[PDB]
C-alpha cells in the first residue's frame, strides 16, 4: 500500500527500513516515502554523542528496557561484518564516574564486561570516588544516517524535502498509513503537553589518542549536566548540558565554557585538542516514549497513524527495538484490512 | 665523573635520564654523553607496537617481574598529567585471544581490570575459544624517544653520532663509566651466544575507528607469530612475526600477507584501512635480560661497564625498572670509587 514516514532522523529511517524489510515481499505496491524538513547533517541525530547507553535510572513502561536490549544485540551482530564501520558502528570501553556510591544500572548485563571500578583506577580520576567500567558500542549518528538513507534508496524509498503542516495534508495526499517520527518537533502536528525539549550542546574535538569514553555524573544537577568525553569514528565528543524546556537553537558561550573547563580538568591532555565544531540539539524529552496506533478519520477517509517519538537522550540506544514494534503494529493494520 | 651511554633507544635514553635525575645534584662535574650510530626514527624502539605487555609465559629471574611492575606504576602515574599524550602515553583496553584455555599470566594483577572473556564476547571472535580482557597503556616509542631526547638536552646531556668499535676505544676516550645499551647489536662489542635477533615486521595502517587492541596467540608458533592489532596515538599497528636467527632488515613480501590476510580475518573492517607504512626490526632476544656490572681494567685504565640489553619483545614494557636498576649499580660504583 501507500506508507508515508514523516521524519528522517535515526528513528524515522530505522522504522522505514524495518517496515519495507519485513513486508515488501507480501505487499503489491508497497510505496514508502519519507518527508522531512531537515535531513542528515541537520537532524538531532547528527548532534548525538553516538554512544549506546540508557539512562542510569529505570524507565516507566519496562517495555523500553527490552527495546534497548534488542538494539544492542542487533548492533552487536554486525560487529562481525566488514562493513560495520561504514555503518558508524564500533566497540568502545569506558567509565561512568560518580561522587557517591550508586546502585547498578538495569542494563549492567546488556553491555560487555560490566564491573565496579577498583581503587587504582579511581586514582586516574581523583574528583570521583565511585564508578563502573564496561564495553559498549559506538553508533555515529551522522554516518549511520547516510548508511540508512543509502539502504533505503536502493530499495526504492523516495525522499521529499517538505515540512508537513498536518496529518490531513499527508492523508489527503493519499497515505494509507502514516509513521510519525518527528522527534521533539512533534506537537506542531498534534499537541502533546508531555513532549518537551532537552537542550544539549557538545564540542567536537581532535584528540585521536583518547580511546576510552568517560561519563561523569552529578546526581544533584541531573543527567548529562556533567562533563563527558566520548570518542567516535574520528573525533571526540565533548559534552555536558541538558536543559529542559529550552528551545534556544543557538550555541551558547555560557555552556561552551562549562563543557570545556569541565572536560579539561577530567582529561588535561585536551589542551592540545583542536576544536572541529560545536553544535546544539534538542533531545525529545518525554516521561515515556510514545509508540502507538491511532485512528484519525476525515469522512470516508479514516487514515491510519502510528507514532514513534520522544526518545529523550537514548534515541540511538533504543531505535531498533522501537522500529520492530512499529513493524509489529503495522502488521496488525494489514491484518485488520485482510491483507495476508 | 664521566658517564658514556652507548645506545639511543628506549633503554639508553631512559637509563640516561634516570642517572641524571638521581645524581646530578651531588657529583661535582657530572658529564653524560650518549653515542649512537642510528637515532630515533631508525632505532628498534621506533618500530615497536607500543603496547605495555610482557610475554604470557612465566618469567626467568623473577627479577623481571618487578622491573615490569615498576615500569607500569611509573607510566600509570602520568595519566593525570597534561603531558601524558605528548610523551606518547595514553590508556587502551583490549583482548588476548587463545584457541584453548591457558594459565593466567603473572602480570594479571599488574594491569587494570584483568578478567576472562565470557561466552557473548567470544562470539565476536569465531576462531578463538578463550581469552582475557584488560586495560593497559600505549607508549608510542617514536614520541617517547623525542620526548626523552628533549628532556636530556635541556639537562646538559650531549649526543654523538659515532659507532663504537670497542669498549676500550671509549675507555681511552676518557670515560670512567660505561652503560652498554646497544640492543640486538650488543654482541658486536663482546660476543654473546645467548643473544640473537628476533626479527619482526609490522604494517602501519590508518583505521581510527579501532579503539581496542586485539592480540591472538598461536601456542604452537611461539609468540607474536599470530596476528595482533594495536591502536596507537594516531595510527594502528598490524603485526604477527617473530623469527629468531633472521638478520634481514628488508620487508619480506610473504610476511606482509601473513599479517594483512590474518588481521583482516580477525578484523574485517581493515579492508578500508589505508596502509601508511611497513617496518622491520630485530628484538634483542635473550633468555634473560643482561643487567650487570663488569670491571674492565685496560692497563691502569680500569673502566666500569654496566650492561642493560636483551629485552626482546618487552623493551618498553620493562625499560624503566631496568634504568632504576642501572642507577643503583651506578650508586655502588660511585661509592667504591669513593666519590661520595
Ligand atoms: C548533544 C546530544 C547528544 C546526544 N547523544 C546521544 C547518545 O550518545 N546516544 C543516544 O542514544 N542518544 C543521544 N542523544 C539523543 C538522540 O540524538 C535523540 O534521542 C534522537 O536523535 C531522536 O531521534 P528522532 O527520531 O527524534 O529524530 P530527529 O533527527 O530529531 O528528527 C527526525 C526528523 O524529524 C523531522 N521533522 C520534524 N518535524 C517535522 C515536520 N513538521 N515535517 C516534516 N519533518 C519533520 C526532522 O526534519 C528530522 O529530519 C543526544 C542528543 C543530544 C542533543
Ligand atoms: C615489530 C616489533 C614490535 C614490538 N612491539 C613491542 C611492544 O608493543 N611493547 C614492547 O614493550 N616492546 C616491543 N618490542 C621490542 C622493543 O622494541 C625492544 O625491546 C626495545 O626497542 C629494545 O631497546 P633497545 O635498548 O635495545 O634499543 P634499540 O633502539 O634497539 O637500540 C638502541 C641504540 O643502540 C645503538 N647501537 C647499537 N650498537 C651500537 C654500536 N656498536 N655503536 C653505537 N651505537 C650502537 C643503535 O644505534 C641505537 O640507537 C617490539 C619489537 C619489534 C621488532
Amino acid at each position: 500500500m501507500r506508507v508515508v514516514v514523516i521524519g528522517a532522523g535515526v528513528i524515522g529511517l530505522s522504522t522505514a527500513l524495518c517496515i519495507h524489510e519485513r513486508y515488501h515481499s507480501v505487499l503489491q505496491p508497497l510505496d514508502v516515502k519519507v518527508y522531512a524538513d531537515r535531513f542528515t547533517p541537520f537532524t538531532t541525530t547528527d548532534v548525538a554523542a553516538g554512544l549506546w547507553q540508557p539512562y542510569t535510572s529505570e524507565p516507566s513502561n519496562p517495555q523500553e528496557a527490552n527495546w534497548n536490549q534488542q538494539t544492542f544485540n542487533y548492533l552487536l551482530s554486525h560487529i562481525g561484518s566488514p562493513n560495520a564501520a561504514n555503518m558508524g558502528l564500533t566497540p568502545v570501553s569506558g567509565y561512568n564516574l560518580f561522587r557517591e556510591a550508586v546502585p547498578d544500572p538495569y542494563w549492567k548485563d546488556m553491555v560487555l564486561g560490566f564491573r565496579k571500578l577498583t581503587p587504582r583506577e579511581l586514582d586516574m580520576f581523583p574528583d570521583y570516588r565511585y564508578g563502573w567500567f564496561n564495553t559498549s558500542l559506538i553508533l555515529e549518528g551522522r554516518k549511520y544516517l547516510q548508511w540508512l538513507t543509502e539502504r533505503l534508496t536502493e530499495r526504492g524509498v523516495k525522499f521529499f524535502l517538505r515540512k508537513v503542516e498536518s496529518f490531513e495534508e499527508v492523508a489527503r495526499g493519499g497515505a494509507d498509513v502514516i509513521i510519525n517520527c518527528t522527534g521533539v518537533w512533534a506537537g506542531v502536528l498534534q499537541p502533546d503537553p508531555l513532549l518537551q525539549p532537552g537542550r544539549g550542546q557538545i564540542i567536537k574535538v581532535d584528540a585521536p589518542w583518547l580511546k576510552n569514553f568517560i561519563i561523569t555524573h552529578d546526581l544533584e544537577r541531573g543527567i548529562y549536566n556533567s562533563p563527558y568525553i566520548i570518542p567516535g569514528l574520528q573525533a571526540v565528543t565533548l559534552g555536558g548540558t541538558f536543559q529542559v524546556g529550552n528551545w534556544n537553537e543557538i550555541n551558547n558561550i555560557q555552556d561552551h565554557n562549562t563543557i570545556w573547563e569541565g572536560c579539561c580538568r577530567l582529561e588535561p591532555t585536551l589542551k592540545d585538542a583542536k576544536i572541529v565544531g560545536e553544535y546544539t540539539g534538542f533531545r525529545p524529552v518525554r516521561p515515556q516514549v510514545r509508540l502507538e496506533r491511532e485512528q484519525l478519520r476525515f469522512g470516508s477517509s479514516n487514515t491510519e497513524v502510528i507514532h514513534n517519538y520522544g526518545h529523550g537522550g537514548y534515541g540511538l540506544t533504543i531505535h531498533w527495538g522501537c522500529a520492530l514494534e512499529v513493524a509489529k503494529l503495522f502488521g496488525k493494520v494489514l491484518e485488520e484490512r485482510n491483507l495476508l
